[PDB]
């Protein structure tokens, strides 16, 4: 789906830093894609948002399983919104996890 929003991370390199971000990414956080690169997709977190999420999404990245979960994020600007955030793992030819791809599948509302 290359008009979403979405990252790819890569789990290989330390912290998951963001190797890939979308144009509609791009739009939908007011960052530049040189402010994103090599980042933890966190940085999009802020005071309002959930830590109880938070927890979720750690919990699915150590258990490698797709999930979806609503969470407020910010703007470059500070603008909150919810994000309904979707995370898929992605395996190599031998099933070892390669990639994680983040979908913001819907940025509020
Ligand atoms: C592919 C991918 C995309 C992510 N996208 C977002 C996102 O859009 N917004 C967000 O708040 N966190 C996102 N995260 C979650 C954070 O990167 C991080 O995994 C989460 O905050 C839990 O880890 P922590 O407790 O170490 O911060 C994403 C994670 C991955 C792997």
């Amino acid at each position: 789906f290359i008009e979403k929003s979405f990252v790819i991370t890569d789990p290989r390199l330390p912290d998951y830093p963001i190797i890939f971000a979308s144009d509609g990414f791009l739009e939908l956080t007011e960052y530049s894609r040189e402010e994103i690169m090599g980042r933890n997709a966190r940085f999009l977190q802020g005071p309002e948002t959930d830590q109880a999420t938070v927890q979720k999404i750690r919990d699915a990245i150590r258990d490698q399983r797709e999930t979806t979960v609503q969470l407020i994020n910010y703007t470059k600007s500070g603008k909150k919104f919810w994000n309904l955030l979707h995370l898929q793992p992605v395996r190599d030819r031998k099933g070892g996890l390669q990639y994680f791809i983040g979908v913001q599948l819907v940025g509020s509302d």
